[PDB]
């Protein structure tokens, strides 16, 4: 299963919002300008695909979601991926989809530590993967 990451785990330094966005944008070939835009759940779904290909129902992800009920659908896809891979993290979905900075920044700081603990260096085509 996945390597879990806890508050007590030894991890890299937290990233600035600028450096976190750079990671997201460069890794996934996106152009987010705000951490709040992670409220859509789609980037997290793709990072899960990148970590564990086949863990996520990529075809069901709404990459161009603009409505909160769509953000929730994307996070349920992510939650199913976490369950499949034995990730013991509860996603505060109700908070994230509202677009508030602190909630979204807190979760992406954890998720980047999770990612770094699990990523194997595989090549990945995030554009080809969004079809
Ligand atoms: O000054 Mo920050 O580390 O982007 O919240």
């Amino acid at each position: 299963m996945a390597v879990n990451v806890y508050s007590t785990s030894v991890t890299s330094d937290n990233l600035s919002r600028h450096d976190m966005l750079a990671w997201i944008n460069e890794s996934l070939q996106l152009n987010l300008t705000k951490i709040e835009q992670l409220c859509s759940g789609a980037a997290y779904c793709q990072f899960m695909d990148m970590l564990f290909p086949g863990s996520i129902a990529l075809k069901k992800v709404k990459f161009q979601a603009k409505l909160e009920h769509e953000y929730i659908q994307n996070f349920k896809i992510l939650q199913a991926g976490f369950k499949r891979m034995g990730v013991d993290k509860i996603i505060p979905v109700d908070k994230l989809v509202k677009g508030k900075f602190q909630d979204n920044f807190e979760f992406v700081q954890w998720f980047k530590k999770f990612f770094d603990a699990n990523y194997d260096g595989k090549d990945y085509d995030p554009v080809a993967a969004r079809q």
